[PDB]
């Protein structure tokens, strides 16, 4: 079909909205640019736009204390027996569902394929796409077998217009990583527009709107948009274990998180670690109001993380490492009662905007804001908040920077597991040798596919009593 379009309605929207502004340079652009920019504004709704802004503006704190220890757990195999186990069970009857966050989170990667695709060097050559799934597959596996009936945990993918496409073609020819397409979801979020300091959307080209995700938060109404608290009612998903794509140790539904969260008998959890340093960019977890949330690091004011505790650690040490459980029920509450309570918070950016006359200047002061919503302010109207604290060295390692100079780098990403199952091969019976011997970047490179292992178990079998030279490479 062609490609019909009323300006003159445009024109009267926008100078309602009163941004006619995106509209100076439509007699400077042909006929191809000018189809697009219309469906774009076409699309956007400057009403809402203009309320988001609003709840914006309006969102500008001694009643913060720490978080206790009743709703704060942390090795006692008698207790985390049970949680792996009641986890376990939980997976096996498939009441059990991961959410990945693959929107746009954060730009310094690859900025042209989605973060989960990244390779970050593995000796497996790995992405991290694979490498959650191949979890999936061990984490079902151990859950089937502990159980004796196959079972399944159902991959809902998150993701946005940014990253839809080449997720879903990398899914395509990697033939999705041996897993039944009936049971991943790939699905779509919104996006937001920047605007300026005065609430006026910026055009990051002649026939486009600066557009990114609306915020991981805006999960909400990606599963609003998309029957997917249904979809989950019609499995029979119970639990649903909300993670983010760029961990790459995530454990991913992890039975311990999952049977820890039940015997809570929480509606809402979350993963948490200690925080490193006091600046270090981590949401910390603790009741402003009296009531258990998340605040992200640069919300938390400069000169209070660095308080201290009574035996001297800090005060505010519990980092969240977006990885949270959440029971169906919970969704559904806040999807048909509370995302309209989600404040979309500014970040104050530098917008590559494209002027008066069109010279695409990019900087020279931050000059707008992207409003995001994130998951975690869903935590407010937590009935019963759980929180695990997880060892950093095990579940935690960041790919945001593409810069292996960096921290949070394909380099660390790298050792970050590399390290890990070197660990694992070492507790499982298995020791290493030089280039002469001997015993003891890691000593030895060794990498363990998830389906051989996911929290370094059932090795024995393959390493104890036997000694290699690096590398030890694990798969079948």
């Amino acid at each position: 079909g062609p490609e019909l379009m009323n300006i003159n309605d445009l024109k009267l929207t926008l100078s309602k909205a009163g941004q006619e502004h995106l509209l100076r340079f439509w007699n400077e652009l042909e006929e191809a640019q000018q189809v697009e920019l219309y469906a774009e504004l076409q699309a956007m709704n400057f009403e809402e736009l203009n309320f988001f802004f609003q709840k914006a503006i309006e969102g500008f704190a001694a009643r913060l204390r720490p978080l206790p220890p009743e709703r704060v757990g942390r090795s006692d195999p008698e207790t985390r027996r049970r949680w792996e186990e009641e986890g376990f069970r939980q997976i096996s009857l498939n009441k059990v569902a991961v959410l990945l966050l693959a929107g746009g989170q954060g730009t310094r990667l690859g900025v042209t394929y989605p973060k989960g695709m990244y390779r970050v060097g593995l000796p497996s050559r790995k992405t991290l796409y694979q490498l959650q799934a191949e979890r999936i597959r061990r984490v079902e596996q151990l859950a089937g077998e502990r159980h004796g009936t196959r079972c399944t945990v159902p991959w809902y993918v998150m993701t946005s217009e940014f990253t839809l496409g080449p997720t879903a073609e990398f899914f395509r020819e990697h033939n999705f990583f041996h897993l039944d397409p009936a049971n991943v979801v790939m699905f779509e979020q919104r996006l937001l527009p920047a605007v300026t300091f005065d609430g006026k959307v910026i055009l990051e080209r002649k026939d486009k709107v600066a557009m990114a995700p609306d915020g991981n938060g805006g999960l909400y109404c990606a599963l609003e948009d998309h029957k997917i608290l249904e979809d989950m009612e019609r499995r029979g998903v119970e639990f649903v274990h909300v993670y983010c794509v760029d961990n790459i140790l995530v454990r991913l539904a992890d039975p311990v998180f999952i049977g820890f969260c039940v015997l809570q008998g929480a509606d809402c959890g979350a993963k948490v670690v200690e925080k490193a340093y006091p600046e270090e960019p981590v949401g910390v977890v603790c009741q402003v109001d009296g009531v258990p949330q998340v605040v992200e690091y640069s919300e938390i004011s400069p000169e209070t993380a660095q308080l201290r505790a009574s035996d001297g650690s800090l005060l505010y040490n519990a980092g969240n490492i977006c990885n949270h459980f959440f029971t169906r029920g919970f969704l559904k509450a806040v999807t048909r009662e509370f995302e309209p309570l989600l404040k979309p918070h500014v970040a104050v950016k530098k917008v590559p905007y494209v002027d008066e006359e069109g010279n695409l200047v990019k900087p020279l002061k931050p000059n707008g804001i992207k409003m995001e919503k994130f998951v975690f302010d869903v935590f407010r109207f937590a009935k019963n908040f759980a929180a695990l604290e997880v060892l950093r060295e095990e579940e935690f390692s960041p790919l945001k920077n593409a810069e292996p100079a960096d921290r949070d780098s394909p380099r660390t990403a790298r050792q970050a597991l590399l390290t890990q199952h070197y660990r694992w091969a070492l507790r499982a019976g298995a020791r290493f040798l030089d280039a002469h011997g001997a015993w003891l970047d890691p000593p030895a490179i060794c990498e363990i596919s998830p389906l051989v292992s996911y929290s370094g178990e059932g090795l024995e079998v393959y390493l104890q009593g036997r000694e290699f030279q690096s590398p030890l490479i694990l798969d079948e």
